[PDB]
DNA sequence: CCAGATCGTGCGACACACCGGGCCAATTGGCCGATGCCGTCCCGCGAACCCCTCTACCGTGTTGAGCAGCAGCGGCCT
């Protein structure tokens, strides 16, 4: 299974957080299997 | 003065100088040929060597200092 690099996750400032605009707590929750993340949504289909 | 050392000279011996002959001793050193023991290998069996599998009373919780970013809150502004 894929894993993350600790240098680009933990070190302040959280580079992943800055790039994706995620607070470090949310990122830590996601990567360490504590909450889901929505990675795709079909806006036009649901609106129709 | 004059007689032996030194040297001249002479006669002989002569130890080889030659450069050429004519045979030989010692001493071979090869493996010739024949005989014999060891290295390698191909099984043969067996001791051990490692891996996998299953057992059903039941049983249910682990210092100080320096610098920077984030969360909560007081208080405008709409």
């Amino acid at each position: 299974a894929p894993v993350t690099h600790i240098w680009y996750f933990k070190g302040v400032p959280s580079r992943l957080g800055y790039l994706l605009d995620l607070a470090p707590k949310d990122l830590e929750k996601v990567i360490y299997f504590a909450a889901y993340m929505i990675t795709y949504v079909d806006d036009e289909r649901r609106t129709r």
